[PDB]
């Protein structure tokens, strides 16, 4: 659940998570809710850096791609990482296939 996904991420004192998720997901801005309930921020990437998350997960992963995948959505959680995020939320199934937690410096968590 996103609620449990973000009470967990308070109880490790995190203040910044960044977000690698469906369009879909990030118009509704469930994620950012939740975590505001628990003084926590959701780190999503630019809207054209959200266009190649999409193009990650369904003409990647999902279409079978996997080697244009990995290299979209990783290129993206660097940046979000980068940018300040003290760890990665695995928004949809197909980030966490191409993307594993010896590729990141901060804690990769799925739902
Ligand atoms: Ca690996």
């Amino acid at each position: 659940m996103i609620e449990e996904t973000a009470k967990k991420v308070k109880e490790l004192g995190f203040k910044k998570a960044g977000l690698l998720a469906t369009t879909g997901t990030i118009v509704s801005g469930v994620y950012e809710k939740e975590f505001s309930k628990y003084g926590v921020e959701i780190m999503t990437p630019t809207e054209d850096e959200q266009k190649d998350v999409m193009r990650g997960i369904y003409e990647g992963v999902k279409a079978g791609n996997l080697k244009l995948g990995r290299e979209l959505l990783l290129k993206t959680a660097k940046i979000l990482e980068e940018r300040g995020a003290e760890c990665i939320i695995a928004g949809c199934t197909e980030v966490s296939v191409v993307l594993k937690q010896d590729d990141l410096k901060v804690p990769l968590i799925d739902p």
